């Protein structure tokens, strides 16, 4: 019993982190096979970041200008290329700790683990979600760029995020491992305002199922609703519309608990309209939306 | 910027987890040098757990009855002994992945990372605190016993917790790595009620400093207090008494922010008396008490 905000074990990713320095800029790189992936803004000064022309800045860089250090051992850079907003540094040594991996581009509402790193050295691991406005709410200081987000399926690491930017509002933006930003964000120090940070409704419902499984049941009520009626309330409270696809995804949790999805929606509707009245659910005083239905199943079944 | 409930990177501990089976009971063991540490209740049936005589049960066990598997490779058990509530299984092979380590016995209010494991296989990592009633609020299913709690100082793992028990109230009890339970708990399936789960005041104050550093400032007020006056309010709200030792420990955060500890206590007093009024601090609607002053400094400075 018990339900915690749980990250994936980070060892397989720790074995991939390196330091990348270009001139006076040091950040983190991801070493998989004989390629090191890092943000392309490693080539910028903070002055450059105001209005960078990355193709023009990169012309002034040679392989020997990219200093790549794995622990206290230097890697030899034998090529470099820019792909969207990432640099690929070809090294002469395959990472011996390369896990089975994939690059995936996640959808808003999906969760992942971040291995926060500085100078190629892991500092901490925590669980994130891709927000509906394509930001993440991370914990990133100067030097953390190139830290990555990932999911693990048994022995396969699916890398989905690389950290690039903090918005003036202190939320975070980054790319997939093909170097395409999530959302509209760019690797330029300019006005970038985030849109509405809506609540991920299917994730709140998953978490309420988690709560019932783990014995927190006070919020269950005598009511039901419909998707359309629920969605009128979701809209008012800046929750994402619930779709039949979401209802289908919650089927296993419905089955396990015997609480119909629309009955849990009626519980959530009352919690939105009435608040918590100073009560808590799984140790939270607000409705948690950074567990997916798959997260709740995995944690509630003990998947390794 | 940003402040997250962050666990230590878990790789150094992942490299130590093994499966231990005795008869029909499988749980996790910690392999350091040529010793495997596990809960002594590995020798019990669930029937046994009602009234176990561990010395008598252990007489019926031989080295060859303790099946220890590290990944898919079997370890040879060449001795066993009981130390308090843990078994030490002497194996013929030193763990090649043994990190620098220590065994530490933590104080209530101290935080640590848990690597939840099943059948010797890591499932997840999360951050815990030792509660003032010597329970922890974990996420542990059947098979998770022998999962461990730890802190990392650069390259040294300080192991402080091994999981043994879930109380009928769904909170968790365990031992240090010498096999001594935290608090009054025993490895018997019997009536064990936890005492008051008081709030760790010094940790709440650390977290309010974290909030100010990361730009959440609405709760700062025009007031101050004294330790004695604050403590009258702490008592009423089932907060731990704040001591001068705690004030001293918060000195660096006071210095960094320029907010005197007693001024932050007056902010906390008002939050206790007035509640949050539907507002949030670092994404929480309640006062978070599972970050220590050292955690806040570490996360706010990017220690690796
Ligand atoms: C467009 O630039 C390159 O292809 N540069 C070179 S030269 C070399 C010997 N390898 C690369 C290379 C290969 C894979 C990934 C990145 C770089
Ligand atoms: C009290 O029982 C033992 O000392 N048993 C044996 S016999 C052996 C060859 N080693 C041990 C041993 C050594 C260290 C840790 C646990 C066991």
């Amino acid at each position: 019993s018990g339900f915690r905000k749980m990250a994936f074990p980070s060892g397989k990713v720790e074995g991939c982190m390196v330091q990348v320095t270009c001139g006076t800029t040091t950040l983190n790189g991801l070493w998989l096979d004989d390629v090191v992936y890092c943000p392309r803004h490693v080539i910028c000064t903070s002055e450059d970041m105001l209005n960078p022309n990355y193709e023009d800045l990169l012309i002034r860089k040679s392989n020997h200008n990219f200093l790549v250090q794995a622990g206290n051992v230097q890697l030899r850079v034998i090529g470099h290329s820019m792909q969207n907003c990432v640099l690929k540094l070809k090294v002469d040594t395959a990472n011996p700790k390369t896990p089975k991996y994939k690059f995936v581009r996640i959808q808003p509402g999906q969760t992942f683990s971040v291995l926060a790193c500085y100078n190629g050295s892991p500092s901490g691991v925590y669980q994130c979600a891709m927000r509906p406005n394509f930001t993440i709410k991370g914990s990133f200081l100067n030097g953390s760029c190139g830290s990555v987000g990932f999911n693990i399926d048994y022995d396969c690491v699916s890398f989905c995020y690389m950290h690039h930017m903090e918005l003036p509002t202190g939320v975070h933006a980054g790319t997939d491992l093909e170097g395409n930003f999530y959302g509209p964000f760019v690797d330029r120090q300019t006005a970038q305002a985030a849109g509405t940070d809506t609540t991920i409704t299917v994730n709140v419902l998953a978490w309420l199922y988690a709560a019932v499984i783990n014995g927190d049941r006070w919020f269950l009520n005598r009511f039901t609703t419909t998707l359309n009626d629920f969605n009128l309330v979701a809209m008012k409270y800046n929750y994402e519309p619930l779709t039949q696809d979401h209802v289908d995804i919650l089927g296993p949790l419905s089955a396990q608990t015997g609480i119909a999805v629309l009955d849990m929606c009626a519980s959530l509707k009352e919690l939105l309209q009435n608040g918590m009245n100073g009560r808590t659910i799984l140790g939270s005083a607000l409705l948690e939306d950074e567990f997916t239905p798959f997260d709740v199943v995995r944690q509630c079944s003990g998947v390794t």
